[PDB]
């Protein structure tokens, strides 16, 4: 639901909102961008919808709209225009405006569109182009630097400024630019992705009316305006309609599928025009013209129907642009976490108050000591640490080959639960072989005919030959494989469309229909010299097409020959024909309804086909299972064979038990009924078909449930059903990922939580992962790099914790004293020591192989949360026994507590504390980086060990070499060098000790937890069946 709300402008008010927005303080701003509703109330008034000039849209979110001028009125949301419709008082989306026209007005709009109408129509539909703003670098900088993070570095700046800390705030000058560049790196690339993805600049004729034409650019281009297509083919720069001719389009781009495409002329009707149901003939926008030819006239003529953002590539561009929500939270309790967090940083800043009261500090000084002490614990590096992590998870799955378009979407990869794979193409090779063909003799089958080449020619070997959608492109075929596959078998060549026998008269296709998943079969309309009347030949799903053949053609054996066929792993689909008494030629044959040729078939025999499973397919469904991730196969194939692959390619192992829910219809007299039929050879898996999946979704809603938790061989789904499916899977808590290659698969894709397709360019629009690898591999691959992601984010922000809480505690430990950190040091510790090996980190790969345990969700859980205040009690440990320890030197000189810092500095407090916490930097980053179970061990990143290596030996330089930077950092040299490897070892103990802490955590914690506080359930639903189900089988 959407609502909108209009606001006449007036200029006192608008005045009014900037004084008191601007002198007031920031804060309002800030609630604002966190509730903008006050904030458009309080610039301006509501006022009528026609008399609005700005709108504030819900779907809550708000957002604002102006609503533009060019007599003609209207206002851009996400890309879609909306003109103020002038009779209704109200703003109709323009995708609307030509909405519902008839076949036949697309026909009549054939001739052209009037010049004079195609200006009146260009400012209602804009310019033909998805246009993607490219932001002026300034706007960019505008859009990240006003960010109230930088807003906070920049105060944090001038604080530091103002009190002589000129290297410190160049310090954190340098970051906030680090990040802000890095940031506009991340958006930049994104930007820059979507731009040449969506480039097109053409110039295309149009049918002009009167019979004349006009070269003109392809943005020129509005609904109703004439294409006229070039014959050789060319890019196809907006959504039309075939009124005339035939045209081969590869539609990779839009769906992925490389098979060139059947396109032809629309038919007239007296019915709506609708790119879905007419799909076959429309061309899309973005997708290539191979070649089109006029069957009449010179030239082939096309009609613009959507334009823009109103095409689907624009729909998907769209979605792009503005994706739904990730409903997924990755890091849970987030504000509890930094809550518990700032109460340390605010109880550490009371203390400091109160010892500052206690020393005898000038009010003046109390105030901006504690405001420096508040800015240390925001880290400046925080914000490039994770856009660093997130482009390392990019680039390191570029490299393997998998290309995501939503970033955001790597971490859901680590969440997976289930896994939805397509059979065919995807766990099975695209190609295929004929294993033979099954005729019949009058109602029963015939031995296998291994090579359909012998077949007497009669109404099989024509229907083999010639019922398929080939065509011939560069004096090569192209198609559908079986397809492919079907028409070599027989020896027949292809040369409307016709075919020479192998060495028997040439066969003439009358008139075509198409395949489509949906209806799962295919069928043409032939003639051949002689013929005395043309036939027509169906191919489709052998139990399918058994329905629209005569019941005594159909053998009673059928049934159980076919499923002799195909429980043996082939892939069948079945051939039948009928006479059509219509007299042969294109006149009549090409004005036949689809439905008029299917039924009352005479099925003519079974074509046995061999699809082989991938060998990279088993590996992968082993490894999926290994770690409990739920594979399930959903596909349009029979269920045997289905059935067969499944346990072929590991989702059933054999041990495992297997059972078919078979639902019948409610018919007359009697409900739907599930009756469940257990097959012979979590360990009890379930297979159904997408009829009787329907079935218990509309008739069982109290059983669905069971059956998706534990059913693994969806049979015979279509498209929407796969997406239904997937989104009832998601109703279940799942985080269901979609592995599919064709474009059947595109609605589940889309619904999919991670939604994967195999062979694509090296980028696409079709689903958010893509990948080139034509094997399933990549399933593993996304899994393993979003755990490794989601760790590696969790112990970024585990050391950016443990950065601030050191940094905190050394200065607090200083503060006690009466001493500062120095100008700097602080630029050290956050410079060249925090944010190289923050930025360094995140560089480190995945793990090679998938574990069982998932990764942790919630940054407040208990062992995160005890890790850190172990790491911390540790940290003080260190740093205060060195401070007491230097105090027992007999060398020992007090720092001067009159003389305040940085004047009291170098003193030995504050060289003691400096070397010990910049020790402790590299220390917490060496020990938050685990290596297993998801991620490479902390060696194999090169980077990041030579950092931490370089900066120990420079550090134990500046211990140990004296006069080495100890006046540029303002450091008290130590004459006795006993106590400088005491130093050492204390350092030493350190390092040890946080390794050793973390590890009996991450041993002895989980284990410890469970035997304390088991949990009694998960709140997850699905768990929750099947702790259910394991108390009470649902199948007896
Ligand atoms: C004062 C000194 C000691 C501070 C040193 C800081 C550097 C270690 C940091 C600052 C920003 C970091 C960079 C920020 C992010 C990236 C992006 C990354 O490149 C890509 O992602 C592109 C790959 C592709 O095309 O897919 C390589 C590392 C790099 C440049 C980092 C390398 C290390 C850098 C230069
Ligand atoms: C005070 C003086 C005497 C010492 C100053 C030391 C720093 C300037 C050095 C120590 C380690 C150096 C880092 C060691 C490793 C690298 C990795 C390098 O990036 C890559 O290696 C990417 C390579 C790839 O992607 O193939 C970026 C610079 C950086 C962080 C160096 C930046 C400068 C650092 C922090
Ligand atoms: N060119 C074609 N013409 C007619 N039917 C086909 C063709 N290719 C495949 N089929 C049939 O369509 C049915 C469903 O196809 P689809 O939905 O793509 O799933 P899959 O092809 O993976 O089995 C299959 O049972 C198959 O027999
Ligand atoms: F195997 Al499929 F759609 F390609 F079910
Ligand atoms: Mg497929
Ligand atoms: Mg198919």
């Amino acid at each position: 639901s959407v609502r909108l709300s209009g606001y006449c402008g007036s200029p006192w008010r608008v005045i009014g909102y900037h004084v008191v927005v601007w002198m007031m303080a920031g804060i309002p701003l800030l609630l604002f961008r966190w509730k903008p509703l006050w904030g458009v109330r309080l610039r301006l008034r509501p006022c009528n919808l026609a008399h609005a000039e700005t709108l504030v849209i819900e779907i809550w979110q708000l957002f604002t709209v102006q609503v533009q001028t060019e007599v003609l009125r209207y206002y851009l949301f996400q890309g879609q225009r909306y003109i103020w419709i002038e009779t209704q008082q109200a703003f109709y989306q323009v995708s609307l405006l030509d909405h519902g026209r008839s076949c036949d007005d697309v026909h009549r709009s054939r001739h052209g569109l009037s010049l004079q109408d195609q200006m009146v129509r260009k400012a209602i539909y804009g310019p033909n182009v998805i246009s993607i703003p490219v932001k002026s670098y300034p706007q960019l900088l505008v859009d990240e630097a006003l960010n109230p993070y930088y807003g906070f570095q920049a105060f944090s700046i001038a604080l530091w400024l103002a009190d002589h800390y000129y290297w410190y705030a160049l310090c954190i000058f340098l970051i906030s630019s680090i990040s802000i560049c890095l940031s506009l790196y991340k958006t930049r690339k994104q930007s820059q992705t979507l731009r040449d993805m969506v480039k097109l600049s053409m110039r295309v004729c149009v049918c002009r009316p009167g019979g004349e034409e006009e070269w003109v650019d392809s943005s020129e281009l509005v609904p109703g305006d004439c294409l006229v297509l070039p014959q050789e083919g060319g890019l196809m720069p907006c959504d039309a309609a075939l009124v005339a001719g035939e045209c081969m389009v590869n539609e990779s781009s839009l769906t992925g599928e490389s098979i060139p495409v059947l396109k032809t002329a629309l038919p007239e009707g007296l019915g709506p025009y609708c790119a879905e149901t007419h799909r076959r003939h429309t061309l899309f926008c973005g997708t290539l013209i191979l070649q089109a030819r006029a069957y009449v006239g010179p030239h082939v003529l096309a009609v613009v129907t959507r334009t823009g953002f109103c095409t689907a590539k624009g729909g998907l561009v769209s979605s792009i642009l503005h994706p739904r929500p990730i409903n997924f939270k990755f890091y849970k309790h987030s504000m509890k976490f930094v809550a518990a967090l700032s109460v340390l940083a605010l109880l550490g800043t009371i203390y400091s108050i109160f010892i500052l009261y206690r020393n005898r500090v000038p009010l003046n000084e109390i105030v901006i000591r504690a405001l420096d002490l508040v800015t240390v614990v925001v880290p400046p590096a925080l914000p490039a640490a994770m856009t660093v992590c997130t482009l390392y998870a990019q680039s390191r799955l570029r490299r393997q080959g998998i290309f995501c378009i939503h970033p955001l979407r790597i971490n859901l990869g680590g969440k997976l639960q289930l896994v939805c794979f397509d059979k065919t193409g995807t766990l099975t090779e695209d190609g295929l072989d004929v294993m033979g063909v099954v005729p019949l003799k009058g109602q029963a089958f015939l031995p296998l005919v291994p090579e359909p080449r012998r077949l007497p020619v009669g109404p099989l070997l024509r229907a083999l030959a010639t019922c398929h959608a080939l065509s011939r492109l560069q004096d090569t075929p192209v198609g559908d494989p079986m397809d492919l596959k079907m028409v070599e078998s027989t020896g027949w060549v292809l040369e409307d469309s016709a075919f020479g026998t192998q060495v028997p008269v040439p066969v003439s296709v009358l008139h075509r229909f198409p395949f489509s998943s949906a209806l799962q079969r295919m069928s043409v309309v032939v003639a051949w010299p002689g013929a005395t009347q043309p036939e027509a030949y169906v191919k489709g799903s052998p139990e399918l097409v058994a329905g629209l053949c005569n019941p005594e053609t159909v053998p009673t054996d059928f049934a159980q020959m076919l499923q002799s066929y195909t429980a043996a792993g082939y892939r069948v689909v079945a051939l039948a024909s009928k006479p059509l008494p219509t007299v042969p030629s294109l006149e009549a044959a090409q004005q036949l309804t689809r439905d008029t040729v299917e039924g009352d078939l005479s099925l003519l025999g079974l074509l046995v086909m061999r699809n082989l499973l991938k060998p990279q397919t088993t590996p992968v469904i082993q490894a999926l299972r290994r770690t409990r991730i739920r594979a399930v196969m959903v596909t349009g194939d029979n269920l045997q064979t289905a059935v067969t692959v499944a346990r072929g390619c590991g989702m059933v192992a054999p041990q495992e038990h297997l059972i078919i829910v078979h639902a019948t219809h409610p018919e007359r007299g009697q409900p739907a009924s599930l009756e469940f039929l257990p097959m012979e050879s979590r360990s009890r898996h379930l297979a159904l078909s997408g009829p009787t999946f329907g079935i218990i979704v509309k008739h069982f809603p109290k059983l669905l449930p069971k059956v998706l938790v534990q059913g693994t061989v969806f049979a015979r789904m279509a498209p929407e059903q796969k997406t239904e499916l997937v989104c009832e899977l998601q109703k279940l808590q799942y985080c269901v990922g979609m592995c599919g290659d064709g474009a059947n698969d595109c609605g589940a894709l889309k619904a999919a939580d991670v939604g994967i397709s195999l062979s694509q360019a090296e980028a696409s629009v079709v689903s958010p992962f893509t990948s080139s690898m034509a094997s399933i591999e990549c399933v593993p691959m996304v899994i393993r790099e979003g755990r490794c992601s989601l760790d590696t984010s969790f112990s970024v922000f585990k050391y950016m914790a443990l950065y601030s809480l050191t940094q905190f505690i050394s200065v607090l430990i200083l503060y006690t004293i009466n001493t500062n950190l120095g100008d700097l040091q602080f630029l050290a510790i956050d410079l060249v020591i925090t944010t190289t090996v923050a930025v360094l980190m995140s560089r480190t790969g995945p793990a090679l192989v998938l574990g069982r345990v998932r990764p942790p969700g919630a940054l407040l859980s208990v062992p995160v949360l005890s890790s850190l205040l172990l790491q911390m009690v540790l940290v003080t440990g260190v740093q205060l026994g060195g401070y007491f320890l230097t105090l027992a030197q007999p060398w020992f000189v007090p720092l001067n507590r009159t003389v305040a810092a940085p004047d009291n500095l170098p003193n030995y407090e504050n060289t003691v504390v400096f070397s010990l916490s910049s020790f402790q930097y590299l220390i917490l980053a060496a020990a938050v980086s685990k290596g297993a179970p998801f991620r490479r061990p902390l060696y194999t990143n090169v980077p990041f060990l030579v950092a931490l290596a370089l900066l120990s030996s420079v550090l134990v330089g500046l211990v140990l070499v004296p006069g080495l930077l100890q006046g540029p950092l303002a450091l008290r040299n130590i004459t006795d060098t006993g106590f400088k490897l005491l130093l050492l070892g204390l350092v030493t103990l350190n390092f040890v000790g946080a390794f050793m802490l973390e590890s009996v955590l991450d041993q002895c914690l989980p284990a410890c937890l469970r035997r304390l506080r088991p949990k009694r359930a998960s709140k997850k639903r699905f768990k929750q069946l099947e702790r259910e189900l394991a108390e009470q089988p649902w199948p007896p």
